[PDB]
């Protein structure tokens, strides 16, 4: 190709220090300020930055370029997870749309607003599988389901890089956390994983093939150890699999002092020795640690590494320059050298309504007794709670250059949608923790949570008056977006107890109790199951998150949201997931023994299972109808139901199809998703609804990782929800 | 050899009905009614039977096989876990005496008691490594340590199977459960397992291996699924790694049902695939279900199965009947035709001594505040708590044939050991539990909780006057044995709430508070370390509990025993456990960052870690000395530490060694049991403890499951538990 010639062309000009300077990413900070950065620019010894995010910031960066001798120029990456300044909801809630038309439109406007700033790189999606709600970065990925997960990671990617990585409003993809990190044991952030080969192969690794199969242009690789072995310096993970097996072509990306982690691991003595595994496992840019620049030239005057191996680092790193554009301009992405100066933050430059749009899709209904909801817009409402007039909270973590200031708060939302017409109270409450410790760790760092410096005792007896004087009460509790960061795992999966001795306080009160719920993982909510009178999922719901939650509560918008990963009863339930094996002794509905697959000490199964979520109207499906009994290698089966809305408002829901192997040379899940529609319906509107499946759908890795799919039986199962469902029969001959 | 001579003679005679009915193992019960087995036994179809445990019943089944064809004799099989009519403590009781001696002494006796009631064999020792507290069979290890449990394993075998399997008081080991059945995912029991081969390698299987090297007679196949395989199906398991890498010669047993639950896992549509699956697998022997019987036949004559499946399955079950004597006399272990008639549960045919002795080893002093233990035989000490009068729970799970009335209670071992000279004061204080649904659970089959009619409130109202009127309060508090049972997993690792609220009402009269903890787990016990006074772990200490315990209160003994498994903070903190990996990002307990491996809403690290255990008495180590710097290849290292009695009792400690190896082509463990020396000491007595190590101490599995050692360092670590250590480095060559 004229990329490949161009490309080698530009490295035979290469010294050894130009061609390692391609491989350093780093950012502004105490390890490279900003002067001496921009020095090593103008010598050529820097790659890419990340973490500078403003037209004028990323111009000044790559002015430094016209000083080197090459002039090769940077690219610049951040973290647009879920919004760049717009903030759409935390992924775990826009999974919760079940619509990757939805998730496409974050994506895209993600991608538009950061490009429109300068940048050309985020390190999204995050696509890793995650069972476990006690790790506190499950609010970054797409719930527990591997189908859904791997056909959203695919959709962001699309989106994120368009028809033309070189578009001006194009971000390059680097899909994260290659591999499996959120298998972490214990829900520890960066602890060991350990797993099967089926298991990986089956469960976790789809995503990020669907990732790269989409065309990602990088790879941002795991902290964890896999079986024993770094992401970092995992040969198997990063040359055979992602490049012999799956043919990735484009950058593999370290994560943030990873190659130096490998002396944490006990994988290396010394920096050198990290520096020389990371390199040879297929580690081609080192992200801040600065260990390629130190040791990669002795590495290879001693023979411990081949040219080959900075050749390959090389040339990966260009190669993702070439398709960026940024040989062909270097400011595609930041406008021409006279365009007047503006504001970052302007409000023009927004996406309100698309955010909007989107965090309406989110939310989940879990709970509406006797029809408390949707509210009229009338009377007096008490708002209570530390997360109603969170601004910080509400964007989420990984909220990229989201402005607190701008976000609306669930306060705010109602205030908004009542106008005159009906007089809110407001009472904080409780602070978001009582126990000081935890206060302690989430305004570690940055300052993220207000302390109402009153006693538990006066903040309790305030709402109870503001309560007392109102006709209903809007609880918004949960967890603030710090308790569901990195590093942020939890012991404890409960409404914080300073929250939970205010919701019974409210309780008491006999005021009909709405809870809205800010959350970054699942919850244990049986009494709030069992007490309140309506729970609304608002996950975090980003820069319009009280708008689209006023609009839920009012009746603007139909719930439709719905649950992609199980709500456990407790903590001591860890982990539950809708596809597991039904083991020898199960324990369902048709299995209640005590010598069965259970706790003694709860009730068993989720609270919430996958799939979950409820309406203001009612559906009805008809029987599950198959296109034929037999499905012959190389044919496709149609699977036909008609979905009905049965209540009296539109709303939509979201019908789901599973499968079962239930005889195979491996025991297989219970249920797997195969396919979902999600469907908007008139009252009395009627749907048919076609599922494809064929020999693809049916096949599994078995002990040997053959890709085989067996002869026998399959049931399909549609639902509503991984629980609600029945079964219909065929054989694959 | 005459073994093979003699079994091949034989089955060149046996017609292929003969052959399989070897295979059947039966109970008398609802499935196999007593007299319809009888016949059955007479007509040469039934090769064993377990659950009969009485001389006269199992000589009427010997005495049946006379009118079969060849005549050839039953074997007969229990589960002598941890004592036959003596019950001796949990196994997780008698790892912590880390006395292969006093485990020997209770295996010895059991083999003894099991044979002079006409048992041949053992469903024992249970070698599963633990790392999940919920599970309820964590009571029937030795905790968390690969190094431990695989030296307890193969003295437990040694100890049932004597100098010769067919002497009189021997019985055989049937090594138990293979393989992995206590990494059940959520601790839920049966539940799927699902690991790396390194760590399956390192860590899991060689408890089996030690066993099976140890000569075992027997292996009893596990329930759960390896890798998606279940174990009774899985081939890899039972033939390529037990016998073609192991190099095993004896029967391979099935759980109970366990081939017809092929079906539930999903690996079998009907009950003549799943008897193909076991027997091709390696299963030689049917427990219960009887589908061997049923389809062996047709599927020979379909040539789905071999004829050497069968002979391989027969020969087996042969092998082992002529190991345990009964071809040269059916009747070794059930004595002459004329012997006179006995009570099976005399008091003279039990074994008080030993199991008091066994059981003061494995008392585990947790906290012991300004020396209140030992208590002083004076005064007036209240004795309260559900557990200060249960027979039926100090005696434990898989209690055999033990009888509860012939138990010493804690309450009746503190009357003994006193005497007149304190006065001992009674009241039930609570419940085991508050909840009706547990109690229910509980009681469910028999009756083995006490529910006292009397309301909570009551309780702790006569509780409370009690406590004012003693000096002091010993409060006997825990688990119901059914509680830490098959099946019985825990979502909390708690004390039962009923009891919890007694035991912060006790603290609150401002009595100084011991407590006496029964329980078959690691327990969450924070409050208990802040408020209590002192806190002894008993365990389920067995027939001789109560006077054990009372040993250990007054003095009489000092305890010495030390954990064999982490107790973790609160069941979200799980697994922990010592050998664990460093990861990228390792939590520093002086100095902790928040962007580690860590979770925020708790302390971290265990309440109690791995080999921990107080004294009566002081004791001293001196500086740590290897004898060199350097190891070379084929030669010994030595470790040599001083310890000395530095209090004024004399006591027992048990001095442990653990390595690291910091770098290597794996992350590896922070550290890993390799030694331990149990030293009594009188006041101001030394002892040089010599550890020596060697190539086979350092190896590891690697990626591959390379099985050596690697030049570099080795750290070396020497204390009274893991947490309390001094360390020294040497290289291997
Ligand atoms: O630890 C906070 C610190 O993390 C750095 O690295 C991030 C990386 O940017 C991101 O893509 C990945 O998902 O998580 C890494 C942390 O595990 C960030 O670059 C830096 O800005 C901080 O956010
Ligand atoms: O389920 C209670 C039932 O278990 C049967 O099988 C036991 C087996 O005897 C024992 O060796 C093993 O460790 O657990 C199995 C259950 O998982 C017993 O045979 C029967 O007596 C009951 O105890
Ligand atoms: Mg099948
Ligand atoms: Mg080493």
């Amino acid at each position: 190709t004229d990329k490949e010639r161009f490309i080698a062309s530009l490295m035979a000009r290469m010294s050894n220090a130009e061609k390692i300077g391609q491989l350093r990413l780093v950012s502004v900070g105490a390890d490279h300020p900003k002067e001496a950065l921009m020095a090593d620019i103008r010598a050529g010894k820097v790659g890419a930055i990340f973490n500078t995010v403003t037209r004028p910031d990323i111009r000044a960066m790559q002015d430094q370029v016209r000083h080197s001798r090459l002039k090769i120029p940077l690219f610049h990456a951040y973290d647009v997870a879920h919004g760049h300044r717009t903030i759409f909801p935390i992924s775990l809630g826009l999974a919760a749309s079940w619509d990757p038309e939805v998730v496409a439109r974050s994506a895209r406007i993600s991608a538009l607003e950061a490009s429109a700033d300068g940048l050309d790189m985020s390190f999204s999606p995050m696509v890793d599988i995650t069972r476990d709600a006690r790790w506190g970065r499950v609010s970054e990925g797409f719930g527990e389901d591997t189908y859904l997960t791997s056909l959203l990671s695919g959709v962001m990617v699309r989106a994120y890089q368009g028809s033309n990585l070189a578009a001006p409003d194009s971000i390059m993809a680097a899909v994260k956390h290659f591999a499996l990190y959120g298998a972490a044991e214990g829900g520890r952030d960066y602890n060991t994983v350990d797993m099967s080969l089926p298991r990986m192969f089956q469960d976790y690794l789809p995503p990020y093939k669907a990732a790269v199969d989409a065309g990602a242009g990088a790879v941002m690789v795991s902290l964890n150890t896999i079986n024993g072995v770094p992401a970092t310096a995992n040969r198997w993970l990063l040359t055979d699999l992602l490049r012999q097996q799956w043919g990735f072509k484009g950058l593999t990306i370290s994560n943030h002092g990873a190659v130096k982690e490998l002396i944490k691991h006990g994988l290396a003595g010394n920096e050198r020795d990290a520096t020389r595994l990371a390199i040879q496992a297929g580690v081609d840019m080192n992200m801040n640690d600065d260990l390629y620049s130190t040791w990669l030239p002795k590495l290879l005057a001693a023979g411990e590494i081949d040219q080959a191996d900075i050749d390959r680092a090389c040339r990966d790193v260009l190669a993702a320059k070439y398709d960026l554009g940024l040989f062909a301009d270097p400011y595609r992405r930041l406008g021409k050298p006279d365009d007047p100066p503006f504001d970052t933050n302007a409000e023009s430059r927004l996406h309100r309504q698309a955010a909007r749009e989107v965090a309406r899709e989110g939310l989940v209904l879990l709970k509406n007794r006797d029809g408390l909801l949707p509210l009229k817009k009338q009377g007096r409402i008490a708002v209570i709670g530390p997360l109603a007039k969170s601004q910080r909270d509400v964007i989420g973590s990984w909220s990229a250059a989201g402005v607190p200031r701008q976000a609306v708060t669930v306060y705010q939302g109602l205030a908004n949608a009542v106008g005159e017409r009906a007089t809110l109270l407001y009472a904080k409450g409780a602070n978001v923790s009582g126990d000081q410790a935890i206060l302690d760790y989430l305004n570690s760092y940055n300052p993220e949570v207000e302390v109402d410096p009153r006693s538990a005792e006066a903040m309790l007896e305030e709402a109870l008056r503001t309560a007392r004087d109102a006709d209903l009460v809007v609880a918004v509790v949960g967890e603030s977006q710090g308790m569901a960061h990195e590093a942020s795992s939890r012991t404890d999966l409960r409404i914080p107890a300073s929250q939970r001795r205010l919701l019974k306080a409210l309780k008491a009160t006999g005021k009909p109790l709405v809870l809205v719920l800010m959350n970054g993982r699942p919850l244990s909510l049986g009494w709030e199951q069992e007490n309140a009178d309506a729970i609304l999922e608002t996950w975090f719901s980003g820069t319009e998150g009280g708008n689209a939650i006023a609009d839920v509560l009012f009746g603007e918008h139909n719930p439709s949201g719905k649950l992609t990963m199980s709500f456990p009863r407790s903590v001591g339930q860890v982990p539950v997931y809708y596809n597991h094996l039904n083991t020898g002794r199960p324990m369902d509905h048709d299995n209640p023994g005590k010598y069965t697959s259970r706790y003694f000490d709860e009730a068993n199964g989720p609270l919430y299972p996958f799939g979950y979520g409820l309406s203001y109207t009612e559906f009805s499906l008809s029987p599950l109808r198959l296109s034929s009994e037999r499905l012959a290698r190389g044919a496709t089966l149609e699977a036909r139901v008609t979905l009905s809305n049965s209540g009296k408002r539109a709303g939509a829901t979201v019908v789901q199809l599973y499968l079962q192997d239930p005889v195979a040379s491996l025991s297989r899940p219970v249920k797997e998703l195969r396919g979902f529609r999600k469907v908007m319906l008139e009252p009395g509107e009627s749907r048919e609804i076609v599922f494809r499946l064929g020999e693809a759908d049916l096949k599994f890795y078995d002990s040997q990782l053959r890709h085989t799919a067996e002869p026998g039986e399959f049931k399909v199962f549609v639902g509503l929800d991984s629980a609600q469902t029945e079964s219909r029969s065929f054989t694959l001959l």
